[PDB]
């Protein structure tokens, strides 16, 4: 077991096609003990957690909330008991409001929506590596995820803008967990069918976003050498078990791409 | 003159040291005509924008107050005469609260404050953008401030994800500027000793020290050298973008750092 | 002129549709004052730079043959006069044999090949440094083309590792030029029709490398925020005689983008 | 066992400091069958790899050698028996003449001295995976080893050169490689005291250069968030195997960094 003895814990799962449900999935096959994180639907989310392959205790965070963060390290020590900490902790966690998203001018998106969405999106992967840093265990390991924004590109618009943000933050969350012994990385993935995004992904809300979104996905998996698979979340959820792990033991405040290698290619 | 019968916004000018009035000194020296932007201290920028070369109109803008947005356009075309448009614009303008600086600790600083410092560092771009395009000629360049931001570093904390996101705004800003044949772009500076060099070390009598040794340390890693005292080769850099003589830049960082970025040491 | 009263030296005009046959021009409309150099056929660019608005002398330059580079500085003081001195170096040379482009095999270009593209495309830009800085002015520019090497890209193939290979040269180069004070800085230039490439742009060489390049031109154009016309190197010309100046005085080992801002864009 | 039945082949023993020994070693303690080669010095490498957990066969190669790759396949298939493939191929070669480096002014190091450096540095890893993709089984790995070259430096000089034609190289290695779905990538890591370089280090010594030399070294560990030691190549080859196992299966073309965190700091 890759992660035989370790106790991580994972954010972001709100349905069974969320890259922190597969994360959870991989990490359990490999001998992980897991504690959850969930946001506003705790009850829906029980009953798709409830189908991982083992038991997992599901603690409320919205990280918008002050008081979650603040009582979070208590929660997650009751939860795994007393004397125990953490050996990992997996960020899953994005949102961006829809005037920031798809065919809605880039221009006509208010400050306030922008700011939620850096909050809960940038921001919010340091105020969990100040919460739970304290109940780290030295060569422990906390990730993120990222979508490569150093390029713009259509209808991801402030979201992009956030993810570049989250890069910068990644880099100094890493100087503080490095007091701690512990490593902070983020991993860029490519394009996966979620919910996050389905309705924009659809052409619901605008087709010219939807095809714009077509274009760019069947330009990733002809760009990838070894091609992408935009239903399978399996491979980004062992990348980030790899950085879980104590084989990835000099990296840190970096950026670990399993996009099928497509950000190498140009054409 | 290199920017001859140009007409130019510039913001950003609030002491003779900004980065801002080196920029509308040398346009001004290179023919262009100005209108010039500040915020809240207007009576006191008024008298540092009359030590400039030549006259400028001066207006009010405080890039949170979206009133102040949304008539801008209409207040510089009565400043530069109905029928007439915006050549460049230049962006300077920039702030962090001190919870978000220096060393204070990175995970202390409330997102209250990170977020009125992303609004007014980053945001503001894109809103300086959106109200001006309007008014702008085809052919118009914006220009924007950067600090180099794709390596932490200690001290500029929560300034470097403000910058890391005003290059990634940079980029989409390009996206809409070209659409009105304008160039968008920003200029990475090396340090330079404004007003706004006291906000990285908020420390003690150190202050002075560790800004000599800053200024060791980068001009021994620039190849041609770096003198912190002197915004004139930056100011030259934003008047190079703003001229006709890089139109096939647009959505890029140009760095007018000495070299410095491109050295490990 | 935004040149007046400067000296500058252009190599790699071919014919009129060199990147450095613009160059050339473009600085001479600004008030430069030339010295060109050129390579094997100088009988043929003799006719093709009498073209250019002002006459200036044209020296023969093989960066492949050591006796050419070390008389370059003596011969180039003899065209300028004893006592003045070059305020510019331009760098536009390039080459790669076809066994390391196109549709030939990547893994097929035999090292011989390989290492004389690396020689005249790499190597020559500290050659030509070496050889010019001993007579150039404080203040001054070197310039040389890049096409950005950043991500693999079909055809390109080895010309690609040999840019990537001058980016790390010109980084070197600033060091050394620094000493004189003098800046080096390559131009990275979208795409331009010109004689380099014209048999496998124009699928002479094989359809598929036609094929791809087109896409790629295709491409460029759709992803610059200002567009692309690969059929005019003016943008690029004004953009080096930029770097000439004294207008990008803070600016060295780096590389500036004249490609439409399509680097910037993923699509 | 991360590596359970895999077999591998690693190149680049030469001391028992080499990173590539300790690949081998770490690689072997994870379950890995190793093929082993070596260059020149064929009968002090024999004794060095008897230090190595288990015995492994070792075939010569020079990889300047012609014959030797073109007969490296078979070589390797007689070791393993037929039938039997590769799963991985570990690249730890690298040369510069000192010419090239150290003291040595850079615009001094001849053409015929850099050639040789690139190369053995850049050019074999392309060589490499063309004598050995047509043995290696789908999902395996081939990894070369990196110093991160985006920035100048003083001493490595034209070293650096051959790194940033090499991580080209790497790109295009990742495109023939995905076709017979195996991924290609470099770690890049942070300085080792392997005895490499000893003799650059040695000219330099008491010298400017040799300080300069110093302040880098020791600048990896400042500015490392987890810090880094010189004297320990285990994480390194931690990563190495990594990247050798099934746990980064979409990541190619691409750059890993064992290097602490220290190319993500400024300072
Ligand atoms: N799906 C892709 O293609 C892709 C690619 C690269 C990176 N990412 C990133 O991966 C992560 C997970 O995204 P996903 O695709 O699995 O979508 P998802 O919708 O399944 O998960 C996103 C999660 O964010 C949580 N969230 C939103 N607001 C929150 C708050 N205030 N407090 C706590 N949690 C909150 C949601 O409840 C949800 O569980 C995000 O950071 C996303 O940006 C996604
Ligand atoms: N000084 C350096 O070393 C350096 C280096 C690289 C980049 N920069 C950037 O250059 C720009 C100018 O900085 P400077 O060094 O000249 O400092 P400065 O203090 O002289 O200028 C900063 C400007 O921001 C303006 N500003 C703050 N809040 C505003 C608001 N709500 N609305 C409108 N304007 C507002 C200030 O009033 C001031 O005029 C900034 O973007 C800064 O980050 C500075
Ligand atoms: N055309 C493009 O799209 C493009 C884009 C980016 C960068 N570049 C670069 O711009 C530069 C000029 O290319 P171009 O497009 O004008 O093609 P070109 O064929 O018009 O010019 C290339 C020059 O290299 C010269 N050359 C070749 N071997 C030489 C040697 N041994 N000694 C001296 N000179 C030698 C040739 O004689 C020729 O004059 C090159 O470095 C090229 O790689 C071209
Ligand atoms: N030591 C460091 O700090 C460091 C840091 C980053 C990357 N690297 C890279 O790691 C790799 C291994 O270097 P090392 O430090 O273990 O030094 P090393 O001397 O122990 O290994 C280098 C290997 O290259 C082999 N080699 C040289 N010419 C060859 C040829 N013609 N054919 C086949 N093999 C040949 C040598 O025989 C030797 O075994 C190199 O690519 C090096 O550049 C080293
Ligand atoms: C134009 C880009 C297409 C590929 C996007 C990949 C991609 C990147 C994402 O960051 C993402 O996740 C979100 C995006 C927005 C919000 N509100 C919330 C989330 C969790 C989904 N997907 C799918
Ligand atoms: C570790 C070395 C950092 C050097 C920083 C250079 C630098 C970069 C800056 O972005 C800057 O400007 C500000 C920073 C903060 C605020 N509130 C307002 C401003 C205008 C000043 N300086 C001087
Ligand atoms: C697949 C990429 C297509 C666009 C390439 C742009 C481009 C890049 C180039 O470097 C180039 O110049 C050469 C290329 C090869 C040789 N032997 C000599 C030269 C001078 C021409 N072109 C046109
Ligand atoms: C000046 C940079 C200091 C840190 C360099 C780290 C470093 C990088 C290296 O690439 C290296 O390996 C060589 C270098 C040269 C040759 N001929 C052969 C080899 C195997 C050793 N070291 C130690």
């Amino acid at each position: 077991g890759l992660l035989d003895g370790k106790r991580i814990l994972v954010s972001g799962i709100i349905t069974d096609s969320s890259i922190a449900f597969h994360i959870a999935r991989v990490a359990q096959e490999q001998g992980a003990q897991l504690v959850l994180t969930g946001f506003d639907r705790l009850r829906l989310i029980q009953r798709i957690t409830d189908r991982l392959p083992a038991k997992a205790p599901l603690l409320e965070l919205d990280v918008q909330n002050e008081e979650h963060l603040a009582s979070l390290a208590g929660r997650v020590t009751e939860a795994i008991g007393a004397g125990n900490k953490l050996d990992g902790v997996v960020h899953s966690i994005g949102f961006m409001p829809q005037t920031g998203m798809g065919i809605n001018p880039f221009f006509d998106a208010p400050y306030a929506d922008v700011s939620k969405g850096i909050h809960i999106s940038a921001y919010s992967y340091a105020s969990m590596a100040k919460a739970l840093l304290p109940i780290m265990n030295p060569g422990g390991s906390i990730v993120g995820m990222d979508f490569d924004p150093s390029r713009a590109m259509p209808a991801y618009n402030w979201m992009t803008v956030a993810k570049s943000a989250l890069e910068s933050v990644n880099r100094f969350v890493a100087r503080e967990a490095g007091k701690y012994g512990v490593r902070s990385n983020l991993v860029a993935a490519g394009p996966i069918r979620t919910l996050a995004m389905s309705a924009i992904v659809g052409g619901a809300l605008g087709e010219e976003a939807g095809a714009q979104i077509q274009l760019l996905e069947e330009g990733w998996d002809q760009r990838a050498p070894i091609g992408w698979n935009m239903k399978d979340a399996t491979p980004v959820a062992k990348t980030v078990c790899a950085l879980l792990s104590d084989w990835l033991p000099a990296t840190t405040g970096d950026i670990i791409y399993a996009d099928g290698g497509a950000h190498t290619q140009l054409l």
